[PDB]
Order: C-alpha cells, then sequence, then structure tokens
C-alpha cells in the first residue's frame, strides 16, 4: 500500500507523528473537518510523492463525539470515548480528542511536512491539544531500554487483528485505535536492577528473550496484556508505539496506540493493567510511567472515510 | 510483483528506458520479434536478478498495426492506433510504432543492460525509431519544476484504472498505453513568474498542494485533466513519466506515458487538453510543451504476452 | 510477509544460515523440539523485530523419520527420506537431519543471533549435525563464477511451483525442500576455459544469457535440470542456493536448497543429474562439485508447524 | 574525524540538537560542569560508537561568563557576552548561556541519546534554558522553501574561515559560535510573491541560484552578509542552520548557528542585518523572523577543553 | 573535498558528465567564459549543497588556445593542443574543444542540473561540441565486460601523479586533462574468446586479476600502458573513465579521461597504443575502439582559475 | 585512505578476515611470499575497485622469525615473537605465524574474495594456521553482549598510539599488531548478572557507560587496561576486536587484535591482565574468556612492504 490513508498495516518506521485536535462547534468548522480529511489522500500523496521510497502513511481516526455531528444514521458497532480508569494505586484519564493523524515516515521533514498541510488546511476549524513527534530508539526500544513491539501480530495475523471483518460488515476494513501518551520517572526505573525490570516487563532487556513460564510474574506485563477467552483462542492488538521526548522538561515517553477490531481487547488489556488480575496485582509498569492522555478513535476504512459530508 | 514482464503497477523508479520500434515488413521478422517479446521473462531475469533489490522492471506493448500481423483472430476490445490531433496552434502528431519496452530500475546500468540484451535478440527484424533515457529529477519533479505524479492512483485504484477487467476478458489484465515524447520551450516557460506557472498547473510548484477551486483556472492541466462522467463516477489513468533531456541540442524533455484499461479516458484527456473545454480553452502547458511523437500499444498480460507466434 | 515462520517465497539475501539438526531418542526430546518448531515465531521475532527492515526470515523442516515420532496420524502425501543416488561416475549420499532451519536475514549478525537462540532452546534435545553460513558472491554469482538463481519462479509461479495446493489439502500451504553441500574442484574448474563452463552450465558466464537451443550441449546443467511433463507444461523449483566456503581447508562450496510443492520434480533433476538422460549423459557440474551432504524434509506450513 | 568533539568542520546532518545551559555559581555545579564537559569524548564515544557510521558529534561552548569562572588567567582575544542590537523596526536580544552543546548525526536517537547523558551526568549543576530539535527539510531548505547554507565555505576555506589561527596563537584550533533561535511568522511570509521572497533573500526560490548584481537588491540577505574589508578580501561564516517547529504552537523556525574565527565578522553581519548599510536600510528577512535568543560561546579546541579544572 | 571546484582526486562515481565547448571568437565571448568559469563554485554549490552527501564535483578544463586569448601573460609548462596520432590502423584525431567540464556526482539528476546551469550561464558565448552522459556499469565494468580503473593510483600516489607540484610553481594544484571519446565494434569484439579479450587487455575478465609475466602479450594494454622511466620508478595517470551509450544508434562506448601532472606521461602512452612498441606491435584494444574525439586542457588550481 | 595496503587507521567495518600463515621453510618459500606481500596492492585493488564505496582494506602484518630471514639487517626497534603468560588459572599461549593478513570490508564477499586471491598466489609457500571470519553484532556489541571498541582513540590519538614515529625513524609509519583468538564460556557468563558482568567491564551495558571511580572494580577490565605511566602520560592501543563463532561447535568468540606504535603497552595491558594489578587481581574478563592463540606481528608502512626482497 503505497501513498494510501488508513493503511493500519503499516510497518515501523523511523519517524511518527501523532496529531489529536478537537473541532468547532460551527457548522462550517464541521464541514472543513470534513473536507480535509474525506480528501486526505490528497496531502498524503501530495507530500508522499516527493520521496522515491513512498515511506509516508497517515491514518486518520474519528472520536465518538465528532462521529456523530457528521454520521448520524450509520455507527460502527463499538465506537465510544475512551472508558477512563481508575486502579488501586494508578489512574488512567479520558482526554478530548475529535480528530487523530497517525503519520509515519522514514524521515522527520515528510511527517512534519503532512502535519504543516493537515494543520494549514484545517485553519480555525480544529485546534490541535496533543502532539507527539515520534522516534526509532536503537534496535526499536522505548526509552525504558526494552524491545518495544516484539509480539504485533504480522500477515494475515495482523489483519485479523486489527482490521474490522464479516461482523460489523458496514464498516470492514476500518478499525478501533486508543493512544496513550505516557511520560517515565526515568530515576525510578533506574534504581532497579536489570532483572527486576525484566521482571517488571516480561522480557530481558537486552536479548528480548520472553520468559520461561516458571518465571514469569503473574503480573509482569506480557502476562497482563496477554487475552485468551473461554474457548483457548487469543486475541492481539497491533500497536505502533513511539518514543519521543524534551531534555530540559525531563519528559521521557511512549506514546501507546493500539489498533483492534474491537477495542473490547484492547479495553480488557487496560483493566487488567490498571485494576490488576487478580484485582490489586496490577501492572509494575504503572508505577514508572503514567498516562498523560487517553482517547479512543474510529478508524475507517478508505471508502467510508472519503465520503463523509 | 518481482522480475516479472507486465508489471504494469510498478513504483517510480530513478532510470527508465523507453524504446519504441518498428517491426520488419518479413514473415522471418514478424516471428523474430513474437520468440523475443513472448520470451521477454529470460533477458528480464538475466538481467535483473544481478542486483539484489530486484528492481528491474520491463513492459511490453504492440501496436494496432502489428498485432494484426500475429494474432488477426483476437483482438482486445479497444485496440486501435494512435488518434493525432490539431487545434489550431498545438497539435499531437501520430508517429509509428510496433513495439514498446517500457523499462525501469534502480539504476541506469540495469536499464542500459536489457536494452541492449533486447536489442541485440530483435538484430535486422526491428529498427529503434525512439529511444529515451528518463530519470528522477530531484524530489519526483519534472524539467518545469513541478512535483510530477503526485494524484496518480495507488493499490485498487490503479489496478482499477490501468488493468482490462470483465469488459474484455479475453484480455483481462493487460493494459493500453500512450507515449508521447514533449520538448520544452524553458526560455518562455522561464518568462513566467511562479505564481502564472501554478496556473498553467493547477499546485503550487515548491509545495506541490492543489489550488482550491476558486483560484483553480478552467483550462489548468489539473483542471482539463479530471474526467468525471455524467453519473458522477472519476476515471483516472496511470502515469509514469520522467525526464529526459540533452544540454548541447538544448532538449529538456517530459516523456508522458499513461497507462489506462480503456484509452478511450487517455484520448479524451488528450483532446480536453489540446481542443480545450469548452472549445478553444486548451491546456496552457502546450504552450510551453510540443510533442514530437504518439504511438498507442496494447499491453497484453503475462499469459497472452507469452503465447504470441 | 514480514516475520513470519515458513515464509518459503522470500526474495533472494546477503546473508543466510543453514542449520541441519538430528533430535535425541527420548520422548522428552521429540517434545522439547516440538515445542521449539511450533513455538518458532518467538525467537524469530526476538530478534528479527530489532531490524527496522524486518528481513529476517526462518522456514523449519521436519524430516520423515522425525515426523513419524510426532504425527503417525497424518503426513504430507510425499515426505520420504532423501533417496541416494548412485551413478557412473558421481553419486548424492542420503545424510541424516531431523530438523532444518533456513534463515535468511540482511545482515550475517541477525541470521546468527537466531541460531544461537534456536539452538540454546534445543539444548540437549538436538544435534547440529550441518552448519553453514552462506553469503551473497558479487553480482548474485556462486563460487563457479556464474550468477546463480536467475530462472527462479516469480510471484505465482512461485507460490504455483513451492507450494502444497488442493492436490493434499491437509497441507496446503507447505513445501518439500532438498538440502545438498556442495564442494567445487576449483583448480580443474579452471582449467577449463569460459566457453567450456559456459558449455557446462548452459548460459554465458559475465552476461548470464541462456546459450540457444544449437549452442546448448545434451548434457548441460541447464538443460538436464529442465522438467517439462507429457502435456507440454514446465516443472519448476525454487532454489535459494548461497555460497559459503573456508580459505584454510579451501573449502569452496555451493549449498544447494530447492524447494518444490512436489519433490519428485526436484528428485527426478536429480536423477537426471547424477545418472544423466540419456543414462550415462550425466551433469559435468558433477565433475567440478561433490555432494556431502544429502536431506529431504517437510516444510509444513504456519498452522500445521503451531500445532506440532 | 569520527567521534571527536570540537570537530567544528563536519558536514550538515539530518539531525541535530541544540542544548544551552546556565550553571550553578555553587563550587561543586562549577567543578560537575568542568569534569562532563572536559570528557566529553567520554559520552560521544559511548554513544556514536554504536552506529556503524560514526556520524555523531557535539561542538561543546562555552559562555564568556562561566569561562571566567574556571580559566581566569587565560581568554581567548574575543570571548564576550553576545552584543544585542537595536535597530529601527528589529530586535536582536541577548539572552543567558553558559554552555552549547551543538549536537549533530545521521539520526533522531544518537543526537537524543547523547543529550540524555550530557544532561543527566550534569544533575543539578546546570539547567537547560534552550532545546532545539534540529531537522533537515527537503533539499537542505528553511522552513521558508529556500536552499539553506549555500554558500558556506568548504575545505581550507572553511577551516580559514572558522578556526582560530597564528592570530590568536594560545587558542589555535577554536572558533567563535552565536547561536539565535529565530521563530516566523509563516502566514505574513506566504502573502508574498515567490519573486518578492527571492527578493529578500538574494537567491531564486526552487533553483537556489543567486540573482544577477543588476537584480540583486541593496538590502537583500545576501548583500547585508557579505563582508569585504578595505583591500578588497571577504570574510566568511561557517553556519549549520536547521529547520525546528512545532505545529500546535504555530512556531516554524530556522535555528541559526555561525561559527568564525573572529566573532567580530558575524557581528558586522548582525549589524548590517538589524541596523541596516545604508543605516535603516534593514534586512527584509527580519520582517518574517523574530530572535527569541541570542548567545555567543567560545569553543575551544579538543586541548584547551580536556584541561578544564 | 566537499562542494569545491577543480577537485582532481575525487573517487568513482555512479554518474558523471563530460562537456565538451568551443568559446565565441568575442571579445565579449571571452569575458562570459571567463566570468562564469571563474565563479565555477556558485553553481558547483547552488546545485550539489542540495544533496546531503554531497557528491557533487566539477573539474574546469582550459584548451591551449583559449589560455592564450585569457593569459599570454604565464602559461603552464606542458599546455599545448592535443597531438593527433596516426598510426599503421588506427590514428587518434586531435579535435575542438576551449573548456571542459567534468562533472560527477551520485545521481544523474545533478549532473544535468549542473550542466543546465552552466550551459545556460554561459548563453551565445559558446557552443558545447561533445556531450556525453556516464553511468557506472555493474561491478566498475567497462562495456568491454572488463572491471575498468583497477590500477589507478590512490591518496598520494593519485596527488603525485595527476596534480603539478615544485616543478612548475606558478600551476602548483593544477593538472593536465586528456579525453577521447571511444566508441566500440561490438560483434567484433564478440567473436573473440574470453581468454583473447584478457590477452588484448592483460588482465582476467570476470575476476580482475593481471596475468602473469609470461602469459602478458608485448602489446597488451596493460603493458604497453606501464611507463617506467631510466631509474625504475613508474610513471602513473589518474584515469576517470565511463560508460556511455545509445542503443538506437548502435553506440556503445567507453569515454576516456585521464589526468597527470605532466601529461607527456598521457601521450607516451598513447603513442606506445597507436603507433606501438615497438613500432608496429599496436594496442589491440584499438582494432575494437576508436576514437572520435581527442582534446588536452590545463586544469587550473581553484586560485588560478578563480582569477581567470 | 582508499584501496591503499597498511591502513591501520581504517573504521571499524560490517565484515573482516583474520588469517594467520605460516611460510615453508625453502627460499623458494620466502621469495614467493615476498612477492605476494611487497605486491599487495595488486589483489586488494583488483577486488576492492569492484565495489563502488571501495570499503576494501587489507593490512599485512610479519613475524618476528620471518622478519629474520628477509631482512638480517634492519629491524622495527621492538619486533620480537608474543611473550607468553602464565597466571595461575589463566594464561595467554604463544602461537605459531609469520603472517597476519588483516582484511577489513562492508561486506563479507570482499572479504573472502581477497583471501583467496592471497592465499592462491601463496600457494604451498605457505599455510592457513588460523583463519577467523569477523562480523558486525548489532550495535557495535561484542558476543558478550557490550559495546565493544567505545574508548579506542580516533584522529590524531590514534595515528600517534599505533603508528612508528620519530623513535625509530627507519620504520615510521608502520605499527605492532597482536592478535588473540579468545573463546566465551556463555553459560558461565549468562549465570552472572547484568550488574556483575557490568563490574567485570567497568561499564554498563545497554547504555555503554563508564562506570564512575567509587563503583569503579580495580580488577575491571577497564581499569586493568588502562595505562598511565610516572609522569601521567596516558598510553593508548587501538583495536578492531570483531565478534566470530560457530554455533554446532558452540564457538562464540572475540577476535582480539590492537595496533601500538610500542607493544610494551599492549604487553603491559596483558600482563595486567593475566598477572592481576596488584598481583593476582587480574581481570574477570579471562573467567569467561580462553585465548586459543597468542601471535605479534610487525605491520610496515607501504614503503617498506613493498621493498621486500
Ligand atoms: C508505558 C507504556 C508502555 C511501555 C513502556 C510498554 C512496553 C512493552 C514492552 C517492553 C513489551 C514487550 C515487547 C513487545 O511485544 O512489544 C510490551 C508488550 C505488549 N504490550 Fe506494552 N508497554 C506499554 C503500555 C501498554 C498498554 C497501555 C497496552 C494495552 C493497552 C500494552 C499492550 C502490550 C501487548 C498487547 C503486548 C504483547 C504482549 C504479548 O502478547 O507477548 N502496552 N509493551
Ligand atoms: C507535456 C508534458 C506534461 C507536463 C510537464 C505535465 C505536468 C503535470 C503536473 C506537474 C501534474 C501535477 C502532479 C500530478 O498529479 O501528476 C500533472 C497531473 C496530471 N497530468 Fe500532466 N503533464 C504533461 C502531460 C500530460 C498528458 C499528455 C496527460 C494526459 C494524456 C496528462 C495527464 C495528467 C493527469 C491525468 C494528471 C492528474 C490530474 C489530477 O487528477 O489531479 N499529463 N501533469
Ligand atoms: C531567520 C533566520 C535566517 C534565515 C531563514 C536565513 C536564510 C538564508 C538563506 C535562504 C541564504 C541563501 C543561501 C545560503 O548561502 O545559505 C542565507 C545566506 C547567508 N546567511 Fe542567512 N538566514 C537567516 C539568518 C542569518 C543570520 C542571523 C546571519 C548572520 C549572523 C546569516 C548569515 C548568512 C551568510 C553569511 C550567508 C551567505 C551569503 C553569501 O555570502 O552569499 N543568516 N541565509
Ligand atoms: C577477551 C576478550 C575481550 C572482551 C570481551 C573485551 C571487552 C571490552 C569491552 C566491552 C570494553 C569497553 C568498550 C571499549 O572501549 O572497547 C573494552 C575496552 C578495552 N579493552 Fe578489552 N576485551 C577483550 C580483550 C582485550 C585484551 C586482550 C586487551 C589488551 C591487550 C584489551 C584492551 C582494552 C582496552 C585498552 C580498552 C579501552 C580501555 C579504556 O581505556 O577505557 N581488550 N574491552
Ligand atoms: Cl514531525
Ligand atoms: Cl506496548
Ligand atoms: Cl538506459
Ligand atoms: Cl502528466
Ligand atoms: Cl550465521
Ligand atoms: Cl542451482
Ligand atoms: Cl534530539
Ligand atoms: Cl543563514
Ligand atoms: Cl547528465
Ligand atoms: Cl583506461
Ligand atoms: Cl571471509
Ligand atoms: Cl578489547
Amino acid at each position: 500500500a503505497r501513498l494510501a490513508p488508513q493503511a493500519v498495516l503499516t510497518p515501523p518506521s523511523a519517524a511518527s507523528l501523532f496529531l489529536v485536535l478537537v473541532a468547532g462547534d460551527s457548522d462550517d468548522d464541521r464541514a472543513t473537518v470534513c473536507d480535509v480529511i474525506s480528501g486526505i489522500d490528497g496531502p498524503l500523496k501530495a507530500v508522499g510523492f516527493r520521496e522515491l521510497a513512498g515511506s509516508l502513511s497517515c491514518v486518520v481516526g474519528v472520536g465518538a463525539q465528532f462521529w456523530d455531528r457528521v454520521s448520524a444514521s450509520s455507527k460502527p458497532a463499538h465506537l465510544h470515548p475512551f472508558v477512563p480508569l481508575s486502579g488501586p494505586v494508578h489512574s488512567a484519564p479520558s482526554t478530548p480528542g475529535d480528530l487523530l493523524f497517525h503519520i509515519k515516515a522514514a524521515r522527520k521533514d515528510l511527517c512534519f511536512e503532512l502535519g504543516r498541510q493537515i494543520v494549514s488546511a484545517l485553519g480555525s476549524a480544529a485546534t490541535v491539544v496533543d502532539e507527539v513527534h515520534g522516534f526509532r530508539y536503537f534496535d526499536s526500544r522505548d526509552l525504558l531500554g526494552f524491545v518495544a513491539g516484539t509480539e504485533n501480530p504480522t500477515d494475515d495475523d495482523a489483519a485479523d487483528s486489527a482490521l474490522i471483518g464479516d461482523e460489523d460488515p458496514d464498516f470492514r476494513g476500518g478499525s478501533y485505535v486508543i493512544v496513550q501518551k505516557y511520560l517515565h520517572d526515568m530515576s525510578a526505573w533506574n534504581t532497579l536492577s536489570t532483572e527486576e525490570q525484566e521482571r517488571v516487563i516480561g522480557r530481558t532487556k537486552l536479548e528480548n528473550v520472553e520468559l520461561d513460564d516458571d518465571a514469569q510474574p503473574s503480573n509482569s506485563h506480557v502476562t497482563l496484556n496477554t487475552i485468551v477467552d473461554d474457548d483457548g483462542v487469543e486475541h492481539d492488538i497491533l500497536r505502533d508505539n513511539m518514543a519521543f521526548g524534551s531534555l530540559g522538561e525531563a519528559e521521557y515517553g511512549t506514546y501507546f496506540i493500539g489498533y483492534a477490531k474491537d477495542p473490547a481487547v484492547t479495553e480488557l488489556m487496560l483493566r487488567r493493567m490498571f485494576l490488576g488480575e487478580p484485582p490489586g496485582n496490577y501492572d509494575r509498569v504503572l508505577d514508572f510511567s503514567t498516562a498523560a492522555t487517553g482517547t479512543l478513535f474510529f478508524v475507517p476504512s478508505r471508502d467510508v472515510l472519503e465520503s463523509l459530508g
């Protein structure tokens, strides 16, 4: 898929732009927004075509809110605002956002330039609330120094885990994406030993090998984020997390972003993480990282997105 | 589609070679031509395999006259010679050619070497009448200075536009391709201002953005080459244009090469360009660009190409 | 096909690792091997995910004997051990192997690391019996100096040639791989003129152009390995050969590895090469190449592999 | 020069980190700072070595201020705080900074990681005041869409323009660097025509050709920034400007950073720019860009830097 | 040596452009040419700065006649027009050229753009008389199939070979370039066996290994082009040859371009090639290659060029 | 230093080949050896020229015994056989070799092909006694998992450390090189914890940071291999180590290869490693690493190498 919007299954990139906007209530504002997103291939190609490789992509997400202002008579089975969470020790907020632009490419400039054009073409119809500049950190690691994205599904597995299928035929090819902008306590995480961090995560640090069944804490991030139903079948998400940061504000982030054909799966994950399972037995990763955003979007197929207004 | 002939859908490349030949009148000549072209996979792999990336591609096209010499009793539905056009100041001549080899690669040497092996296999059975060595010019710009190919369709839309379908099943997967070798008047074009040049084209020069509707001349290249039928269905073509030129002979060129499932679309675009819409409202790009060739070829699918003889 | 096990159709790579292993006798050995190979995408992702490009792949093969030790319930239609061949001048031995890991990547480190992890996780449950580190040699050449892999099928022809289909649907998506480690007699090869070598292979050397029909000897490698059935349809295999060797031992090698949906095609190529067509008209490439191994494996699809 | 600090003459990079810090008054603070900078090759190599190419570099700059707290008995001929400017229309501030880290590399991660380690190793001894993440924007352009850095000197020319020579023998191999973090008025600049912008700058936009003597405004950025002494000899700086920005804050920047063997040259340039020459005839670029920082640093040779404390 | 004019010592590149021009008669022509060439680093930076890598280079050469039209005050010690050679079978013509632009870059677009700019800025003051777009061919080969440039001197030997020194200090840092556009007779070359071609060149074809002393013919290109003085010291030139051609015209070419601090070395190679050593023992490469141009230029250092 | 033999200063590469040979006893053997090695530029270019980047390099080294057979009456000042060491549990054996070819390239095939041509030119006049195919392992790490070569000197410092100077003018520009082929006990090493492994080495594992003084064991690899003379002058060596190994034979290796103007420095480092400082305080890396070879070679400059015979 070269320079098509709503390409959910694109592999990891060296650079990322995550843009979250809220729209004006204005019916002008709402129509401008609809011109821009419904013709998103326009700027995508306009920018992306300028690089031989065509690495640029752009997934547009529409919040449950704004989706209702533009398509009253039609709705995907699982679209809703982000379910906030209140656990024993840690809390997942549910912040504002109508529009998500998930931009990826082999270079920063291509990313930013597409962002410049999307923002410029929306003028006053929308306002940027969250902006993360994602980046690859060494051999695909988060700023906690672990290889990040290892166990994502691929090929058919990824398509099945992430894209709306027969189960909701009106919106085939779409997805539900949840973002959370985590900031990290670097000095705290650094007081742990490698082995403790490995215990927290679920896998060895340098070698990125998953720990044995008998060495794996019942509250390792891995165990918490593994989902098996009654019949014995696993359910996966597709994560496109990037690192970001600012040195003189001491921010060191993991930008979480997970796509799934049904947000139930992501949501259960988030519950097992914040509330724990057994309850109270929560995800130790949360000790070292706090969510500062939390938002859910529907990712329309190319067709659905092209008809809006 | 790695090292397969008739890969119409290949993304743009850094180098290309376009060869147009005329076949000898003889029965020998016809048979040699058929062997070489029906067996084009041989040279394709012989050269292309030597590069790890396998970037080399080769699309063979056959003119209407030569087709009738070779397969009298089976003809793709829309194969006819190039339709010349004559406006009051600018014309599209119809120039000879029985064979097109449209060759693309990441490097010159690959395109050249394949050309050599093809020309050599053809020996005296065919004669080159046009030869153009295409090259990528900065960030996918043409010699007029504009990003070039921005609006080409990709993925499914590309297949939908370029490749014969249910309409003409005996040749599904083939295409119709048109070439025109345009030379530019750089002087005249340079005496325009950027803002005028943009008005000629239909997009901003540097940033490659489409001009919005109320700033968009009715005889802009973009506008004139937009094809919406009465039912409001858009009809696209697939363009693999490349810069080319010679400093000593002051040639600065654009090699037009457009693929379509039905050449009616390409031909309509052309008639809107040369004869204007409404009539006399011609494409100002033609004030600065003069076509020296105009030839139409049928691009058979692999199975059809392999059967020839 | 990013970071998936059993990706038979991957394009060529700069580096590869061919690992052949024998499994231990015990039921415990059986289970450790089965546990490792069934979860192969674990290590495959553990190392592969670390390279932006995602070039790393890993095809697992299972030999007939070991397949029987895990699944006498159903067998791929053509799975059997490798058939030795004993020709008038040269022979192709049949040699042990229970498991094959055919690993490809853009970098040696990735192949090596994935191997390290696989070999480690198998521990005493298995023994490496052959190991060769392949590498690309100039413009896709082999150590004999010829461009090597030119006429592989690609795209659909590749899938039609290599992947088991309707003809054996319980194992749809798998394949049959045959491997042979060849060592060359370099001085003997260099006593030939370029023209003689071209007549041996059946293509020109520098340019890699097929010799035409009447300059083509009947015993050219290319002729002997052309398989056309009674209806005129050609049957192709998919070869992922790499160069290897060792300067100190004077080993200059071609690692042959050929995938096919029906290994009789590959086997018939072998018979025509070793015994000749007509008999005695054997492949003169064999006058400069001696095969030190010979092993056949079934390549389960992801589904069947995951269930093992 | 692979992985050596104070490598002033390294060619352009795809990524940049500009860090400006101020030090604590604390004599601990001052000694920590001196350990970190005097052993700067330590973290440079620690990070840089991890990339085969070794693209990472780091120039340390020491403000005139702090330089005096650490080397009382020795001073470079032209070290002083940044001379602020007050012109007819526009003003160049002179902001705080003791330490400059000019970091460059082929990737973001390498940049940031070196920054992480420099900041972490300074702990509370210093505080980040300015942090710019530089990036390459297309074919070496600033966010004003012009090719940026064209006329820099190279080879010997660059060494002579930038490195302290015979004229101040104690500090041979060092440099004076001035930074200014400009923000741009994008909507204003976009109301000009290409030709007007060309007039402002001095060179053609797309083609990056310098205008003819007779077409060149006496107040084009180029003319203002050309320096010729009494004898007829030119004097050049070496600029390593990068683009940066933030979309939802509408910041679009040129991070200016010029090295010279004598800041007189940079300073005269800045005067001709802000005050004009003839006076009042100032640099039109200033209409569309405002300096939000202004700081001057001495760049010690490797030897001088290694002995500090 | 990033984006500087007169960088003779640049390594090989994927693409090059060779432009030969004649200047107009008028004094106005003289001044426009001089203005353009003296400011050559303007366009060189205007296009070159646009590529991150900075691969673009541009060497300017000035012919003897035009040099005289601008500087009869001082002449490089060896500057004279190219000497035609008329041998027993083959001849090297002397053909017009007042200016040479030898442009190299990693990409065609850069070479082309710099040429566009140069040719434009010269307008009617000059005329392009020869233009060839060179390209790398496989693993540094020429269209005859041999690796081409193997024995160029490098590093210091390169500077010692190519750059004018103490022997003519008013022009320290310059050089002398000779260019000849050769066209090959491909069918004739292909009637030779590989062994015959190797004996012509003096190296093996695929492997690019020098033939040893007793398999080396006396009229091998390599032998004829070895220049050893009476004290035993070898004298080398620096060649930046590229392939070119046109499929429709059947032109398959080698663009010869040789730099030396003293062009008698290059000239003596030419005489030994065209007339033979001993006489009549000429270079059999010339039985397959015909030179269509022949021109000598002085390559001013940056300083002398800037002052023109 | 493009395609020149004896380029000791080459930056690290992705592939290498180390060959150690013993010369035949004969006069023929000696003369063949001298021809091949004095003419090594031939094979170097023959192979290396075929790659555009020209990454291929080849450094020839000559052992003390063979040197004395070849140039009896002229000997670099410090050429002697490798000095064996025997600690109580760990030893450095002294193993045969008259010739070293240290070959580096960006690709395996280049290193291999050069090796072939060299081994073939030598024929029966020499026999390979050690052959190692080095490869870059992730981000310049060795098989123990640590970034490896971090502290090598670069630029002038490298030249200063590695290359014979005024001390021994007849051989200025040469060097002395020592090789040791170490095999690791991966099991034993893996039973350590990261923090212990770091203590063994002297730097953090993942982030490659030097441990500060008060956390830095006196028998850390780093500490023991730091060489300060009485005058406080540091003495460095240049290391081109590479990973290597064989999965079937459970070999996981580090090929040590250190260059020095004076081997006294390398030999002292070694004696501090094997015999400890103070005595018995040995380098714990040796608990996990066992050397199978130990050979010293003189690396002549080009002019000297070319004269041999
Ligand atoms: C601070 C934020 C986070 C960090 C630093 C983090 C880091 C990790 C790491 C190091 C792994 C192991 C390697 C891999 O497969 O990617 C992992 C796996 C995973 N993570 Fe998290 N993660 C974070 C937040 C989350 C959140 C909020 C979710 C769910 C909404 C989540 C879902 C998963 C899933 C589904 C896997 C695959 C586990 C498996 O099946 O083996 N991650 N992440
Ligand atoms: C004469 C030389 C030509 C030049 C310099 C030229 C230039 C351009 C440029 C700069 C664009 C905008 C970027 C893009 O989407 O490709 C464009 C678009 C287009 N051109 Fe042309 N062109 C030429 C000949 C033609 C011809 C002969 C045809 C039709 C037969 C044509 C059909 C199109 C089409 C279909 C588009 C996309 C229109 C849209 O839907 O936005 N081009 N061309
Ligand atoms: C908003 C800030 C600025 C922008 C966007 C800007 C942009 C430019 C552009 C487009 C050029 C022409 C191409 C080139 O050679 O780089 C240029 C040249 C130059 N600039 Fe500026 N510039 C800025 C600030 C400055 C400042 C503050 C100085 C002096 C302190 C300066 C010194 C120069 C010099 C010395 C040249 C070379 C001119 C020549 O000799 O031809 N720039 N800059
Ligand atoms: C046995 C296998 C070996 C392993 C795994 C090993 C590992 C290391 C590592 C991980 C470093 C830190 C990164 C760096 O600066 O290179 C290091 C530094 C060093 N190593 Fe070793 N090494 C080995 C053998 C040796 C030997 C035999 C010597 C001396 C003859 C040695 C001399 C050094 C030196 C001089 C440094 C830099 C010390 C400093 O000044 O910080 N290495 N080595
Ligand atoms: Cl961005
Ligand atoms: Cl995650
Ligand atoms: Cl071509
Ligand atoms: Cl077009
Ligand atoms: Cl390996
Ligand atoms: Cl084969
Ligand atoms: Cl950064
Ligand atoms: Cl500037
Ligand atoms: Cl060109
Ligand atoms: Cl030559
Ligand atoms: Cl090797
Ligand atoms: Cl070491």
